[PDB]
């Protein structure tokens, strides 16, 4: 599959036995100023986070673009 990667996004091809692209948020001490830090990759199984972090995997190619782009 492709997908998008942080640190500056990026399409890239997993590599083989990923299927799947995932988007990883949290907050930070500054995410009231900054909001929610996100992260961005390839994973062959959806990563399990810890009880402050949200997940959303995916499993088309490009399906998890960062929320501030290029598009419409």
């Amino acid at each position: 599959i492709t997908c998008y990667k942080t640190p500056i996004i990026t399409s890239e091809t997993c590599a083989p036995g990923q299927n799947l692209c995932y988007t990883k948020t949290w907050c930070d001490a500054w995410c009231g100023s900054r909001g929610k830090v996100i992260e961005l990759g390839c994973a062959a199984t959806c990563p399990t986070v810890e009880s402050y972090q949200d997940i959303k995997c995916c499993s088309t190619d490009n399906c998890n673009p960062h929320p501030k782009q290029k598009r419409p």
